[PDB]
Protein backbone atom coordinates (compact mmCIF):
# COMPACT_ATOMS: atom_id res chain seq x y z
CA UNK A 1 0.00 0.00 0.00
CA UNK A 2 2.85 2.50 -1.18
CA UNK A 3 0.76 5.80 -1.84
CA UNK A 4 2.29 6.55 -5.14
CA UNK A 5 1.87 3.79 -7.90
CA UNK A 6 4.52 4.44 -10.38
CA UNK A 7 4.78 2.22 -13.59
CA UNK A 8 1.05 0.61 -14.43
CA UNK A 9 0.45 2.74 -17.88
CA UNK A 10 -2.88 2.20 -17.24
CA UNK A 11 -2.71 4.62 -14.35
CA UNK A 12 -0.51 7.23 -15.86
CA UNK A 13 -2.82 7.67 -18.46
CA UNK A 14 -6.25 6.69 -16.02
CA UNK A 15 -7.72 3.86 -17.90
CA UNK A 16 -8.95 0.58 -16.19
CA UNK A 17 -6.97 -2.51 -16.70
CA UNK A 18 -9.75 -3.52 -19.28
CA UNK A 19 -9.76 -0.30 -21.10
CA UNK A 20 -10.82 -0.05 -24.83
CA UNK A 21 -8.34 0.45 -27.77
CA UNK A 22 -10.92 3.60 -28.33
CA UNK A 23 -10.51 4.68 -24.72
CA UNK A 24 -7.02 4.19 -24.68
CA UNK A 25 -6.25 5.97 -27.72
CA UNK A 26 -9.02 9.02 -26.54
CA UNK A 27 -7.24 9.32 -23.07
CA UNK A 28 -3.85 9.41 -24.75
CA UNK A 29 -4.00 12.55 -26.44
CA UNK A 30 -6.71 13.71 -23.55
CA UNK A 31 -3.37 13.55 -21.02
CA UNK A 32 -0.87 14.51 -23.69
CA UNK A 33 -3.31 17.99 -24.33
CA UNK A 34 -3.47 18.49 -20.77
CA UNK A 35 0.40 17.69 -19.28
CA UNK A 36 1.38 19.18 -23.25
CA UNK A 37 4.94 21.06 -22.56
CA UNK A 38 4.11 24.05 -24.31
CA UNK A 39 1.60 25.23 -22.25
CA UNK A 40 3.59 24.03 -19.23
CA UNK A 41 6.39 26.64 -19.31
CA UNK A 42 7.15 27.20 -15.10
CA UNK A 43 6.45 23.28 -15.24
CA UNK A 44 9.68 21.48 -15.50
CA UNK A 45 8.32 18.09 -14.56
CA UNK A 46 5.79 17.48 -16.68
CA UNK A 47 8.20 17.29 -19.35
CA UNK A 48 9.01 14.34 -17.79
CA UNK A 49 5.15 13.15 -17.10
CA UNK A 50 4.34 14.06 -21.23
CA UNK A 51 7.05 11.67 -21.69
CA UNK A 52 5.64 8.73 -19.92
CA UNK A 53 2.48 9.26 -21.54
CA UNK A 54 3.52 8.83 -25.44
CA UNK A 55 5.62 5.50 -24.27
CA UNK A 56 2.12 4.42 -22.33
CA UNK A 57 0.39 4.36 -25.78
CA UNK A 58 2.94 3.22 -27.92
CA UNK A 59 2.62 -0.08 -25.88
CA UNK A 60 -1.14 -0.28 -25.69
CA UNK A 61 -2.25 1.04 -28.95
CA UNK A 62 -0.02 -2.06 -29.64
CA UNK A 63 -2.16 -5.62 -29.83
CA UNK A 64 1.28 -7.25 -29.40
CA UNK A 65 3.34 -4.83 -27.19
CA UNK A 66 0.06 -4.71 -25.04
CA UNK A 67 -0.48 -8.37 -25.10
CA UNK A 68 3.30 -8.91 -23.67
CA UNK A 69 3.13 -6.06 -21.10
CA UNK A 70 -0.33 -7.24 -19.89
CA UNK A 71 1.52 -10.62 -18.85
CA UNK A 72 4.91 -9.23 -18.08
CA UNK A 73 3.26 -6.21 -16.51
CA UNK A 74 3.87 -6.54 -12.47
CA UNK A 75 5.95 -4.43 -10.14
CA UNK A 76 8.28 -7.21 -8.06
CA UNK A 77 10.04 -3.64 -7.03
CA UNK A 78 9.62 -4.69 -3.17
CA UNK A 79 7.35 -2.61 -1.26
Amino acid sequence: GSSGSSGDYYQILGVPRNASQKEIKKAYYQLAKKYHPDTNKDDPKAKEKFSQLAEAYEVLSDEVKRKQYDAYGSGPSSG
